[PDB]
């Protein structure tokens, strides 16, 4: 890898991480932002879309709280009512702009519907064709599911899931793009809190491993991996300590010192259950990677609800996310008391 | 995998290689196909090409010698110059329509130059789109190198190179669509045969392995790799007695019974050259799994030559097809008698 | 490998298969015979013992039926009451003798107390030891269980079998010793005949991929399967064919040509349904590699049963002995009809 | 594994890395002791090797220098002339018992003669044995070379080292012995440093891997690898810096910070050489785990010469060892000035 490209990985990777700061992942989908909007009943218009990420980004301050927003290909390429591009707004307020660019989620033929991630034909090609819009980090998602029951996560789940993410990872680097790996293990189901940590470690052990094999720069790149947490129906009563402990424990397991950092993702926690945990971690004395938190909807949900598609409500809507970016500031720190929003 | 789509694989894995039959690989992508043509100094028009495939799928008797020809996308939905549907030329002689589903060869960063095949993103839809428009079975094309000095082919070529491979065989059995898993070794630099054996047992080893790990039914597939050859530098002038032992030992060495048959590839073996190899291994005993051919340029050379373009050419060019096509024909019961050209 | 030695293995392979006959396996420890002496209340002693491999070996006839036995190490060194060495009356009938080379199964530390073999250390010096006591092939014994509900077999077991076997048969070869390869997957829990199927295809794929990485000649090697099996507890009727059927696909979806043949092991059969299954498996017409036996507690239920220790019923148990020979013989060519004892 | 083995082997392992202090090895077999007793012409003899072992082991202040010291079988359950049991000078200056587990090195049949280390067999039992004796710690080491030309470490030894580490590791911990990895690659040939780092990281990678894979608690172990240095033939003049730097890179690219501390191995390096790069290592800033020694020869080559077996030179010798027992300590902190010998 050529040292300009790779001293440039490192920089990004290590800006995007820097302390007190976080990345919000407004990397929606057209589908997936639907879902989000229909909670507000707000029509998935191009105009309502536009309305939105201009919400986000425009928040005048939110540069000291996010040092990197996952935007979507529209996004990325979009401009708001008044013809200001959207890159530019986060320019404004020092926010690197980031780019998801996997195709989606199929399933695994010979695996109970189990997930594989569309993406690296082309690839390459749209890399040069983000870093020319100002994109500088780009974002694969993958999707692992506990099921002590039917044997899952498969290895061939695993395995699918280590060797895309490096193939990936590989690949923006090569275009000047710092890639942020997420192997997400989904909480659904019965399975416990010691279950999650045991899986995740393994997971974890077999994507670095990947990574090593298809030569990805660590110092160049970042890990989005699932916080330990219980099963959705595990009613056995875990406490935010745990969390916080089991999950600095698999990953002192399992991620090796040169990677920058740990961009949590929040999944289906609340939005101060992410904070809390978030914080609980870090809590956790001194570690040798940042850990952070890459958090999309549990840095939206209040937002997207207080604004309701009108803009009567945009400002107040502005301060939630500075409220919401704030807690999880501090939670960086260990520094976040419960009070943000509940 | 449906007991009813397992049977059609099964069946027709089965009936592609039946006794005496090989496979006619006419495939040839619009650049591809360019230097083929240049060589008869034709011109790469829509008509040159749909005359040359016609005047391929139109030789009255080609049957017999041949149970499938690999298409190309175009070729698979385009028909002659008379209307015909270029299918319609394949089962008038009952040979089998097949269609080339890898999206191309890139490469892996952080290897000298060594390549990964595209296809999977789609893949699905099209095998369908494919096998509405009379696609049985499919093929997908990789290129492992062999240079002992630069340590080639590097665990990442043959490892990407089997996930691949089964990655997309597993895709195209879910679609009724037989794969023909291609793992080709260049005969390229000057390593002896020995060491091509060395390569190609290791390469298969790690293939089949793979295959596994994804659940492709064997039974409903086939494997198209190279013959064991010495290096094209190699001074060591190597028999085809030795090509012939050499081959059918890897095999014997890596193939599971289970695999139906082995369509071997020509690569940059001369038509005589290819027919009298491909001879030398079936004459050695009866097999597990049928060692037939899936040539072709050791098919199409002399033909595309004698033709010239010229319409006026094309029955003295169809005759050499079979001239051809037979010689293969009986070198797969060892019965080829070096005459059939040269 | 010295092409001399190589020859020897491949030789000495397939004549421990011939057509006709199977391995009789005498290699029972002092712990295990122990266990078969019990059950006609047989004193465990020194003399009881050389009385009874002396019964074995010395059946005049036995040489028609059987290829090879395996001995444990002490039969291997011992003589009989007048003096002859057991490895002589082997000789008499023309039988192979053969030499258990693992020293025990013990826990892997981090599972559910799932097997590891004992051996290596020393196994190269053992082996030369052997060989100059007249062995010419060797087994090693592991041992997988299946359990769907805790995961069983799991990765770190079937990885462990693997290895451990490669190991061992890549030094066994290297002193002039042919490797019975047995990985073992026991009958025990209420896992039906398709798991079992299913589990045995996983486990000899990875197996056979052990050996290649080792550089274990197959062609001088043999394996030990079990028959694909419902599990002791299941109360699904399965047939014989079944049995037969299944066993057969697994093995042609896994086993290379290469090697010579397949020596089943009995396992918790009774010595009827190891001669009917065995038959049925050969039933299913020809196969690309010898499917014999390699039975032990099928060989001599009856005949330490019958014999009671008492020296009266020597001859009376010899019989017995051949009428199970004999039955095995037959089911090799798929011509036994269930009658040879019940 | 239990709470408490699991608690005391993480205890120990970090009591053998406690700031400052590093590991002596004088676990030197009957063989190899006699080469370093050849080089002052002292007869093996067991008393000159008690006497020598003495010494060591008795140096009063030894222990503000030394946090474990590796002892060989003979030596953990001897006594010196006076009675005085060996491990009990080692309490006396609170020294930690270590031993050495292995039973030697052997060859890899089917590579060019590189090794395979024995012992699994017993190890489980010798443990107990050894930790009744004193045994806290214990070691076991692999032999990897480097050898571009001849594609050295082949993928084979590589594989067989992890899997035999991983092996011994877990069996170690399970019976209270905190393992010291030792993934010795041999500095010989004219390899560089930068492919020195680029071999060590990839073994290190497959290592750990291999660790997860058998359940070997980090937290409770042990890494001796050797440093990041040019090839014994490399005429490239390279630098302690250049050491250092290389050295701390590949680590933190592998090891996880669950990892106590890194045991380094001087190797062939001078005494002074082994102080000076173990000082450019750790004068790299803080890291995430220990980066200190467990040197032998470089530790005791001074002594053991200054010695010359004449008891009238014990003290004279003593002070040499606390001479470099210290240099190497400060060379812990980075603080090492190179004076303490050349």
């Amino acid at each position: 890898l050529p040292a300009d490209v790779a001293e440039e990985l490192a920089t990004t990777a290590q800006k995007l991480v820097q302390a007190g700061k976080g990345i919000l992942a407004a990397d929606e989908s057209t589908q997936t932002i639907k879902k989000r909007f229909d909670n507000i009943k707000l029509e998935n218009t191009i105009e309502n879309r536009a309305s939105y990420r201009d919400l986000l980004f425009g928040t005048k301050g939110l540069g000291k709280f996010i040092s990197g927003a996952i935007l979507f290909e529209e996004t990325l390429f979009q401009k708001n009512e008044a013809g200001v591009p959207m890159v530019n707004l986060l320019h404004n307020e020092n926010i690197i702009p980031g780019i998801k660019v996997d195709k989606g989620l199929v399933n695994i033929p010979c695996t109970d519907e189990e997930k594989s991630t569309q993406g690296l034909d082309g690839l390459a090609e749209r890399c040069k064709e983000y870093y020319k819009a100002g994109a500088r980090f780009a974002k694969w998602r993958t999707v692992l599911v506990i099921d002590t029951a039917k044997g899952k996560p498969t290895d061939l789940s695993i395995h699918e899931t280590a060797w895309g993410l490096a193939r990936y990872a590989s690949i923006c680097q090569q275009n000047r793009l710092v890639p942020i790996v997420e192997p997400e293990i989904l909480a659904d189901g019965p399975h416990s809190i010691e279950v999650c940590a045991v899986v995740t470690q393994k997971v974890l052990s077999c994507v670095f491993k990947a990574l090593q094999e298809n030569g990805v720069l660590l110092e160049g790149a970042l890990l989005k991996p699932n916080m330990v947490t219980a099963g959705y129906e595990c009613t056995a009563k875990t406490t935010t300590q745990d969390v916080g402990f089991l999950t600095v424990r698999t990953l002192r397991r399992t991620v090796p010192p040169a990677l920058p950092g740990v961009v949590f993702l929040s999944g289906g926690q609340s939005e101060e259950e992410a904070s809390v945990n978030l914080n609980s971690i870090n809590a956790l004395g001194p570690h040798p990677w940042a850990l952070t938190f890459s958090y999309g909807r549990a840095l939206q949900a209040s937002v997207l609800n207080t604004w309701q598609g009108k803009k009567e409500n945009v400002a107040k809507a502005r301060e939630v996310l500075l409220q919401r970016a704030e807690a999880n500031s501090l939670a960086t720190y260990g520094k976040y008391k419960g009070g943000a929003g509940g």
